[PDB]
């Protein structure tokens, strides 16, 4: 059920040699996707409608549903993502609580990538490095 | 302690499983990333932050290698790996050299394999390239 978030910070000298930084961060596993762990750069995904090598962590910030002019559910988002190369998909439900229910309802055809929401604190901490910049590798732990 | 190792292929996606061990010399956890053939002997390049090192050890006394089977896995790590998996077949000592009661484990995991189990991996190494390896712990 819960997802341990790692995100990793890192850079090389010229020499090659690398140094990471890393900070926590927890959320759920939903049955929209399997319960297993995923590894990959982060990208921030962007509603309308491959950009991207395969392996990429999608991270989405969903917005009120009242007031949401997107095309696609957040199941349609989860999908979108995997089919495009995607290792597994964080959701920000902040906004849209009910997307959990959503994520978690009974699945004609499960994911075989993780479907991860967070909130709260967690989501801040998450966008907050989203936006800060690119260049952040996210590890989704299932202990 | 197994390790369960699946490596995803390129042409357009496939999924082929392997199975080792967790050694004490990194830590019991997940990793994933594209595969990165290390030289069974290197210095004595440059990669993207988050690789799956791979390599087949010598037999230790035919290895001109500068680097012990740990020096190999924390030189990986230093240089960006997220996980590294050695190919053990043919130097059973490494095993008991990764599995040293150790102070300094690292905080990813450093997996081995061998028999049929390392013929696959080596395979898929020695072949070409575009593969990357999902490290679980079941």
């Amino acid at each position: 059920d819960t997802a341990f978030v790692e995100v990793v910070l890192f850079e090389s000298s010229p020499n090659g040699d690398y140094t990471t930084y890393t900070t926590g961060l927890q959320g759920r596993f939903s049955r929209a996707g399997a319960t297993i762990s995923a590894e990959g750069e982060i990208v921030q995904m962007h509603p309308l409608g491959d950009l991207y090598e395969y392996g990429w962590v999608g991270v989405v910030k969903l917005e009120q549903p009242e007031l949401d002019p997107s095309c696609l559910t957040v199941l349609g988002k989860a999908k979108r993502a995997v089919q495009r190369g995607a290792t597994a998909v964080i959701f920000d439900v902040s906004e849209n609580p009910d997307a959990i229910d959503q994520l978690n309802q009974v699945s004609e055809d499960p994911l075989k990538r993780p479907v991860v929401y967070v909130k709260g604190a967690d989501a801040v901490k998450l966008m907050n490095i989203v936006n800060k910049q690119k260049v952040a590798r996210a590890r989704i732990q299932h202990r």
